[PDB]
């Protein structure tokens, strides 16, 4: 029953790229963001702290 | 020689806040994309540590 | 024959699929924005009955 | 000053009415495809408690 695993059956290969690939251009963005920041000497090591942590607890990544 | 100040002075409160913003904004992003991987399962504990050092590579940070 | 057939006939394989690729779609869709929403704590309790209480309703799922 | 909070500050009204937004979106689109599919008669009562079962583990939800 081809629609029964429509519903039921895990992600698909293009599927899990395109989440992926949503990280992935959110990680260029902010790689764009900080690269500029940066130059401009705008980021302590603090506030890079504070940026650093946030990602990880996004992550749910316990380090 | 307000015109000379324009060319020489350091970043304004404005133009800094635009700077930061864009990393918030991009940082926000990021969430909700990992947010959405994590919720698939998606992302494996190496996955999440390359990601997080991705961006302690952008900010500079040494940790 | 034929052309009769193509207006009478129920749905074929091909367009069952179809239909049912467009809720898998837009629960992938769903459950990417509410990974997010959980992620950043978006969510109350009475906050997610009523999410799925309205998925239910358009379900016409008694339960 | 400023530019700290931009980093630290939990997620201000209008960046908690976008993610609620794509909530609402993807439940307008769901009802949509759903009401497509219950039209032709497509989803069977154990289909139904499945994509049901589906919204509620993404919502986090112990019901």
């Amino acid at each position: 029953g081809p629609v029964v695993s429509i519903i039921r059956d895990d992600l698909t290969p293009q599927e899990r790229e395109r989440l992926m690939m949503r990280v992935r251009a959110a990680l260029v963005d902010l790689g764009v963001a900080v690269g500029a920041s940066v130059a401009f000497r705008q980021l302590t090591e603090p506030m890079k702290s504070e940026i650093a942590a946030t990602v990880k607890k996004y992550l749910e990544y316990d380090h």
